């Protein structure tokens, strides 16, 4: 919580994901613009790689496709189009990577709408 943390994830991206700290002030900052969804969708996505066995692959898929792409409530993270198709073509005998690209998309989107205002949010100048 001192201004390494601070000064550290603000020169580079990894620093923020691979750190307990850092997903935690984004968590934070993402609910505010009622973006935290995503948050999980990233955890929930990376944990699945802690895995990779098969029966317990399967049950975990669903949870990921089940709490989204199927129906849960108007937090549907914006996704939607040629990936829609390729999940539903992998979901038969998925793998420990099969939202690799559903994953990337989203990790885009807070790279690229959260990253350009969250570099200058008061969640992060507030500890500056």
């Amino acid at each position: 919580p001192s201004p390494e943390e601070v000064q550290s994830w603000a020169q580079s991206f990894d620093k923020l994901m691979h750190s307990p700290a850092g997903r935690s002030v984004f968590r934070a900052f993402l609910r505010t613009e009622y973006s935290e969804e995503n948050m999980l969708f990233w955890l929930a996505c990376e944990e699945l790689k802690a895995e990779a066995n098969q029966h317990v692959v399967d049950e975990k898929a669903r949870l990921i496709y089940e709490d989204y792409v199927s129906i849960l409530s108007p937090k549907e993270v914006s996704l939607d189009s040629r990936v829609r198709e390729g999940i539903n073509k992998k979901m038969q005998e998925p793998s420990a990577h099969t939202f690799d690209d559903a994953q990337l998309q989203i990790y885009t989107l807070m790279h690229r709408d959260s990253y350009p205002r969250f570099l200058s949010s008061p969640t992060y100048r507030a500890l500056l």
